[PDB]
């Protein structure tokens, strides 16, 4: 539905789920226009500060990480997925279009234990997302 190419998408995603490839735990994606498409911004070892380090107040991006809940045993890989908006976009008509490329961004994001939106670094708090997942998982 939106338009954008995502040809770039299911590569990384496909590797951060992949318990097997240990170099690929976290990735960033940026959004260009004219061709409208989404590129990788960052990709590697890491988790929610990697991709923190990853988001830029002036843009659109998506990320995608694995993670561990369990309390302990039995430990269990949870995947997070967060769409960021930051609070210096310039563009409007950008702003708009999260909703309709964050659907398309989910067809191919499908394996996920916890959406998040994000417009600030504070709405990022490792604690915050561990209850989240936590209690995602006892429902
Ligand atoms: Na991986």
């Amino acid at each position: 539905m939106s338009g954008f190419d995502l040809s770039e998408v299911a590569g990384p995603v496909a590797e951060v789920i992949d318990d097997k490839n240990e170099e690929v735990e976290f990735v960033v994606f940026g959004v260009q226009t004219q061709p409208n498409k989404l590129v990788v911004d960052a990709k590697g070892k890491g988790g929610l500060e990697e991709v923190k380090a990853a988001l830029k107040e002036d843009a659109l991006q998506f990320a995608y990480y694995r993670t561990i809940s369990g309390d302990e045993e039995s430990k269990r890989v949870k995947f997070v997925f967060i769409s960021w908006a930051g609070e210096g976009i310039k563009k409007p008509k950008l702003r708009a279009v999260m909703s309709i490329l964050k659907g398309d961004v989910k067809n191919v994001i499908n394996n996920f234990h916890i959406e998040l939106h994000a417009t600030s670094l504070d709405d990022l708090v490792e604690d915050e997302i561990a209850a989240k997942i936590k209690l995602e998982h006892h429902a």
